[PDB]
């Protein structure tokens, strides 16, 4: 009836990579496709360099792929998959953000089963599962390597469309703080905003339970404490490992209760004027909660406390205001921008942006449905 | 170097035995070996009858095992392997409490390594894992369908040695709370109370992290509310959910940080009076984590907090006392008895079974090792 779909495995601290290609190699695998960006391929901090080796001196193979593209494209998924047809994959090793682990969840499913994006889009419609997949990430935001989802982009009438199916799953998560130094100061601000969100947005939905709402919370105790400190010390370890717990315990929770409208509204604008996927989402997120309060303030005010806001004068309501004081402060001291406007929008495309809300799946899960109404005047809100 | 172990699928609420039959369909299994004890096998409520039909309704085969027996022995593992041998398994369901999973595992691992338990004792010393392993629980205390632990006894000198391998770990969980109205009473207050020592002996563990920590406290906060409920109208399953609920909220922490003392000085009370191991628990808890205070009382006032002790007038120290003084008053609210005279232990016998604590993997984890001495003074404050 409410099921709870985690990663099997999830390495964690530093070593965590290193420990992952002993596992990788106690799994008994041999020449995996890695998928990565750009600036990782080309870089060499934790690099694909010091992976690949790393892979290597476990007793294992290796082939890349650099091409991956922000907002996954249906054709990286096509080209590095065949990229790989030439080596004979069996096991897959994501390195990087969001944007790689999807892909790498793209080739993987269509790697098994009829190879279809589309035909895959829906919920739980494969049969077989991705052949096995080990996301190494390196952003402290999204959840992706051990998420469910893997939204594949495609340019016909520029569609995003979803495969949201269980059998995406990755069998190993890791995370190891010191990929994730990498993050600089915009970086760290944008995807350390994007756990958050992903983490009050279940902690109000629709279908939370106990387990979701119990780290979600802590998720955003973390962020509270842990992020503005990574976002000037980007250096600072200790606060890069806390922040990478958080976005995890985040994952987890948001994962198996969805998201409200926070996400629905700033998938849109991500690409539809190709704006970050997590400053877009911290700009919106205190309007979209600000609506929310009437259905269901009385979390909020948990919201609130995980804040840190002494909330034991306030009352229900009130006190969910605080906390979307508080919210909205926390992303003008890591330097999200205040309005929407600067971002560069505008009010003429807010009538068709908007109807695209009624069309993400994740919006279903919003505490609180609204018409077309109040959701333009939320993004108007918004300015 | 911190590792988070779960399963990789949990099912829970009401369907989801019916709705994991389904996913042992869509996983493509034939023909799996139930594992389960007398009493289920005999009964008929949710019985093993209910499933088995079940089983076969989404197109899959079937063939039980009845004589599972309490602190599973190397015998019973080689009895139900064995069983299945003539059907040639490819699945194994086990059905019942958490004697019943441990089985199931040993079975499990022998089914694909080299048959021999104590060369598979230790830590993760298999190479091959587990046949899919999918664990039906019928207990509101134990965490086995989720845990990486099997623990198989073996009489030659009578030991208790410890399978603590990561591919033990259960393909799926399902958690129907309907599976657990079979609980009378009794059991209800045995089980429920060894989840909550589960619980608060991985928050002050050594090796508790962030998630840990999370997932114990809403774990106690659930049992609190629920714990009761349960024991007096059994029937009500509203608080036969949320008690089921935090039985794995508590695996999941008591997994991935282990238990203190408590668990390690009631295991040999269990196998050498053969009392309960939830009673044993309950009756030894609050003297085991009065005898921790020194260490870190500070973690106590968040048990306290999570129990509903109003605690913003007392001071580290003092706070980590009442919730000392809730946890005895709660096992004395759901009938375990107060004091281990009256499970019936000697004075006599006290010194042997502490040496034992020593020998108990699970002691490491306690946040204040103690002397040869303290740990006995420990057994006679427990009188
Ligand atoms: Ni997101
Ligand atoms: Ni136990």
């Amino acid at each position: 009836a409410y099921d709870f779909l985690m990663p099997s495995v999830n390495f964690f601290g530093p070593g965590v990579i290193s420990k992952i290609g002993e596992r990788a190699k106690m799994l008994g695998m041999k020449k995996p496709v890695i998928v990565t960006d750009k600036f990782l391929e080309n870089l060499k901090n934790g690099a694909v360099a010091q992976t690949l080796a790393s892979l290597k001196k476990s007793g294992v193979d290796y082939v890349v792929y650099n091409g991956v593209e922000p907002n996954p494209k249906i054709h990286n998924i096509k080209e590095v998959k065949t990229l790989y047809e030439k080596e004979d994959a069996d096991s897959i090793i994501t390195v990087g953000g969001g944007s790689a682990h999807d892909t790498g969840k793209g080739a993987g499913i269509i790697m098994t089963n009829g190879d279809d994006i589309t035909k895959l889009a829906g919920i739980e419609t494969l049969k077989n599962p991705l052949p096995p997949l080990i996301a190494v990430n390196t952003t402290a935001g999204t959840g992706s390597e051990l998420t469910r989802h893997a939204v594949i982009t495609n340019e016909e009438t520029h569609l995003k469309f979803v495969v949201v199916s269980w059998r995406n799953i990755p069998l190993v998560s890791f995370n190891d703080p010191t990929l994730m130094l990498d993050i600089p100061k915009g970086l760290t601000a944008a995807t350390g905003m994007d756990a958050f969100v992903q983490a009050v947005e279940p902690y109000v939905s629709v279908d939370h339970n106990p387990i979701t709402d119990s780290q979600c919370i802590q998720a955003i105790k973390l962020i509270e404490s842990s992020l503005r400190e990574a976002v000037a010390n980007g250096h600072n370890l200790q606060a890069r490992t806390k922040m990478v717990e958080a976005e995890m315990l985040a994952g987890m929770a948001f994962n198996n209760a969805n998201l409200g409208y926070v996400h629905a509204m700033a998938h849109q604008l991500g690409g539809q004027y190709d704006a970050p996927h997590g400053v877009c989402c911290a700009l919106l997120l205190p309007y979209a909660e600000e609506y929310n309060l009437i259905a269901d303030p009385e979390r909020f005010a948990e919201l609130a406390r995980i804040m840190g806001e002494n909330t034991d004068g306030l009352s229900t309501r009130d006190a969910a205001e605080l906390s979307i004081k508080a919210m909205k402060q926390l992303s003008e001291d890591v330097g999200i921008p205040h309005s929407i406007k600067d971002i560069g929008a505008k009010p003429e495309d807010f009538d068709l942006m908007a109807e695209n809300a009624l069309k993400d799946g994740n919006a279903f899960s919003n505490p609180r449905k609204g018409t077309k109404e109040d959701i333009v005047k939320i993004f108007q809100e918004a300015y």
